[PDB]
């Protein structure tokens, strides 16, 4: 067939390691876009994004040069490119052993010479988040593509500015919307350059698991801790309530501290919020401790009314706080 | 052996990346099926569902061809797919790093040049699913199998009429049920078409499990919420009382939250039955701290008989809608 | 050396994936027999069986013929299964990614064209067990082997019966016993047939972790719950009493949620048995709240002694029935 | 270079499958050491010991022979095991998938043809620990190196004598101290003789870990439990605070079943001490409840007195008995 | 192109395996320096470091040696690892079960014969940690790198002095800073030297995650500890709030050893304040215990008295004592 003849005859001497320049002072262009087809997950406690997407490479290999007429037509051909060169591109930001591709067995070669390879990934990506406001919070983790072994006057890796459009993935978690990728420039011995491009993901987290788990229980053991100086200090159960709050919020900070990733440099909001219901807690256990050290002079109750207008006022404030939040 | 004179013969020039068409417009048609013999398990956690099954290839190489008179019968015969042409057809919504087969070390090859290959593997499919009626649902999980480097003008990726077959699987868990398979077009830069087959199985959760776990301590301690207003306010057991249906809810809802995903849409109907008996607890801890309070009149068991009258009519009208769910 | 004359006498045009018949209506007789040295665990919250074991392959290639007469003996040889032929056979209920053995770098051939092979292997294999005499439940899982490849017209798995002997494991939790392999043939679209030999092993649990973490809690809980009636009603003990049972009750619940599997057709008696404990101290949490109710004619001990003895001897009931399970 | 010239000419026709004997009726002796460099954990709950450490092999290559006078000395010579014969020596309780090494890629040969090749290795092997004195306890587990393809009759295993060392490691957690290793030869199908090598090494546990999570709670909750009879009856707090314990042990019960295995032959003694304090509570309530019961005669502190001395003679018994196994 | 024409001058005969000296009494200066870009975890439930960084290898081969002029320039060229010598260095303290690379494809080859390699990695290394100080501990971790085929005689692994620098990672957890490498030469047999550098870098916990875990609830379970002895005996509410801190210490206990490391040599201080707060809660039971049985002479409060002033000064004290560590 006439398939094989041209394969025959533009690999009859390619050597897959040689960098296909005609003249050595000079690079070639390799075209990257990645695209995002799926935001698996965004695993906090190991500061991992886990995404599947395709990444778009584009280069123009001068040695697989053809024209049409001579084979009938056949201007799209398919190598797989363990046969030919490609450009070592990878994560900068990588967050697995090795870089392995989901497929990967065909590239696509025009009679011009330029290459397509477009290989479909599941990347696990690092990416720097703050919870500063969790789980109400805004997001954006960062995909970085480049080449660690070709420099700038090697391989040049250039955004494709032909296509620039902006996508959104509407998931269940995350609001993901996408960011106009930039080139930046990384040093290396401040001689060296190694280029690469950058491509920032707008997360947005909009979920009902971890409001339904974290904030309703400790907005409704707040009620409770307000609802408890109305009752009188002579029957004795102010002080097994008090330790029942204190069992509570105790496995809610459990099951807080079992969410809440080690990997933290801003305490969260639910986070602060259950420490002052818990502190909120020991300041009324230390009340009702007084106010009965003290029974054995019975004019306790404008003490118990003064305590709870001062919880009531600051925590309508710290709920109106976290409410401007969402 | 005649065995090996045909596999000497019609291999003597055979390339692995040749796509086997006689003319240059012209695509391979490629006939698939899966069939599940086995689903291992939906683990909704991570929104996978891992599989059994095996994927019926079934395509027309017509460089494999010869007759059978000149080599005495030997119709069938059997080569492994690392010497022929195979098409790259993978999941498109792949859950792991990799897709690997259990057996792909044979194929199939006829004297009329038609290839089967039917490869088995364990498939981890991501599938969309709305936990609306945990634990009580009814799902359906898709599988997308496809080409991602051939586009329909390279390969046609057909389903197999001949068996429109369903069958089912009689699980412990998942009363699994096969949907006809259809044919569906992805396209890409909206020139190059990217066709797939896609297959649906219709699960069903009959479990033991999650009732005994998540549905009976939740209807009984909603029992015990209904039963705390008999409790005469004069003796203070009704607050540790409500206390302990705090701490139990607590740990009832902290056993939900380690078994219901992250990765949720809508609440369940057990987690929304379980914060209507938390917030319960919350009321009825109110009525009884107000009743202590102006203890210190005395007409106030009527209060609670009409409590207990509007909650016992709400918690049948939601008890019966979430048996009517059932 | 006379060792290397022979194998490169007889591997000197052998290609290894043609199958070892001299006439094309032939097939090649495979021998198999599995043998467990250990099993290892048996995962059923993943319903697998990790076991090790080696897996006798013998089969007759009649391409690798020679006399030793002419080699001086060396009626051995030991030759790499990667340049002879090797039958394609593999558990039909394989429960990872892909099908390793621990050890498959050699393999026997005589003088006569017998070849062994024995790869010894790490085995998870799926096997249905039922949970509903949990943990003193005695089992039985299967391991099946055989060709997904080759039909029954292309090689034929046989089980030897020239050692048709039993084994016994006596392992710290399994008392494992072994079971006559039989032979089962699997078809395939009702016209080609798939051979398989099957191997089942009978487990049974010998355990004194789950009687201790289990049995034992739940029956000092049930011991509570009995003594509970002679509480007098008049001193608010019996609520927070039944209150810290179900709190107990519930954390004890949460050990064998944690412990019990997904996976599950049936309860487990010692599930059934906690659920009876749970509603049992639901029970007597309506009589002690009722009886406080009406305490407010004074004749309750009668209602306490007649509750007392119908919970003393369904507590006996069930118990000897838990006990003649056992 | 000169050391081209060798390697070309004694790797000029090298089969890396023939065994290198003169004579037929002769074998090969590999000389075995393993030495650990570090254990790294005995993970209990899967009875697996991950160490770390080198394999000493030594063998005598004849085919690998020459003069060094012919190429200007170069005794030593380093080849990598890929292009030279190495024995299938494994372990025979390998606890992983397949067994690999972490440096593999070079071999030391000499001019009289023995050949050292130590690589190093990452090792997780079954050994079998009984949990009768946890978590004060010394142990003694097992590495087993031997060929499971090659009998006596083709290679022998055989320890070197030369170094009848013993070493030790001052771990943390472990004071591993090592055994001289023996040879002990395995049977297959009563014929054929399977040698190898085992290697013992006597852990001894000396945790602080374990004694403050587990030996101190118990023994606190056991003085809880003593000083518990004190209480008088007519105040109605000895139930609640019976109860109390019973939560607590519960809760302590529940860490030692998520770090006690399952893989378990007797009962720990810390295990057994919490089911002793378990079901003291447990009497103790019953006590406490008859109390309560005839307090509706009077003369009860006696009964409680002499309960105190009986829970007391027989705690410094039981406590006396877990400090001399300590 | 010019290109290929050195490739296949200077790889014409290149053997794999050959150590590149000109003379036999000869080594290979290999120099390295590892660079951490940013350290991702440190595991100490298992002791591992895991890292990202690049391995700076240069040695000089004297095989690859070429003048520009006959080439037209091009000093640089890039040549595969697969196909010219490399040294075998790993790590010396490796914490998985193989040593691989994330990018290791590309190796830089000048025209003196010097090359550079710098393959990017992520290591997971062992390192010893000491617990006395958490969460607030300075740590230290060591990264080994030589090589265990190669002795002194062979290569020479060496630090390169031309950059002494040293640099800093300030990460949320960790304010990483690094130590100057040095050289530390490991005996074998003690005639046979293996040579190899060691790292430290110097890590610095500054965390916000493990301070609101950890110590807020313990000093405010000790504050609720110290409230304890205001509470009057003749109420009965004492030993149910002393049974609640039996409780809530028992919880935030689980926690903690959810947390802390089995592999633990000292006790930290946060787990010795957490024991304290324990067995004063036990100290405090015994007291109100006490106080009550012979409340049945009155007197009682200044022994409340002394004792909330003992706890008060020994609290302080502890608690400075920790501030001071902090
Ligand atoms: C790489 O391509 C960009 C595209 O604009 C260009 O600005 C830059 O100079 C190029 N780098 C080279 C030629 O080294
Ligand atoms: C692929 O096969 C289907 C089968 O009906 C056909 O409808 C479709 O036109 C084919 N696509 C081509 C030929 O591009
Ligand atoms: C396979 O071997 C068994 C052994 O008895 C025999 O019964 C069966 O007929 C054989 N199958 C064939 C020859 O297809
Ligand atoms: C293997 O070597 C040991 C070393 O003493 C020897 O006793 C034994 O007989 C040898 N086995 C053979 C030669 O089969
Ligand atoms: C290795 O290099 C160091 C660098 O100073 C040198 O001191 C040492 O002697 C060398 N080792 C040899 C040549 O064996």
């Amino acid at each position: 067939a006439d398939e094989k003849r041209l394969l025959k005859c533009i690999l009859h001497d390619y050597d897959t390691a040689i960098r296909p320049v005609q003249n050595v002072s000079d690079v070639v262009n390799v075209a990257l876009e990645v695209t995002v087809v799926k935001v698996i997950d965004l695993d906090e406690k190991e500061h991992v994004l886990t995404t599947n997407g395709w990444i778009y490479h584009e280069w123009n290999d001068f040695q697989l040069k053809w024209n049409p007429s001579d084979y009938s037509g056949l201007k799209k051909i398919r190598i797989p490119v363990d046969r030919i060169w490609t450009p070592d591109i990878v994560l900068f930001n990588n967050a697995d052993e090795s870089y392995r591709y989901v497929v990967d067995k065909l590239a696509v070669v025009y009679y011009t010479g330029k290459v397509m390879w477009v290989p479909h990934a599941r990347l696990r990506s690092f990416c720097v988040l703050d919870l500063s406001r969790f789980p109400f919070d805004s997001q954006m983790c960062t995909l970085v593509f480049g080449s660690w072994t070709h420099d700038v006057s090697s391989v040049n890796v250039t955004l494709r500015n032909q296509s620039k459009v902006q996508y959104m993935i509407d998931g269940k978690e995350w609001q993901v919307t996408s960011v106009q990728p930039k080139r930046y420039q990384w040093t290396y011995n401040s001689n060296e350059n190694y280029a690469g491009i950058i491509t920032g993901i707008k997360l947005k987290r909009t979920s009902i698991y971890y409001q339904y788990v974290f904030i309703m229980p400790t907005v409704l053991l707040a009620f409770l801790t307000l609802l408890m100086p109305f009752i009188p200090p002579l029957g004795k159960e102010r002080i097994t309530y008090g330790i029942g709050l204190v069992l509570g919020c105790t496995l809610l900070l459990m099951m807080l501290s079992d969410r809440m990733p080690t990997e933290l440099g801003n305490v969260p909001v639910v986070a602060a919020y259950l420490a002052y219901v818990f502190v909120m807690v020991a300041i009324n256990l230390l009340f009702a401790i007084m106010a009965i050290n003290m029974s054995m002079q019975q004019l306790t109750r404008v003490i118990d009314r003064l305590l709870f207008g001062s919880f009531l006022v600051l925590t309508v404030v710290i709920t109106i706080s976290m409410y401007a939040h969402y």
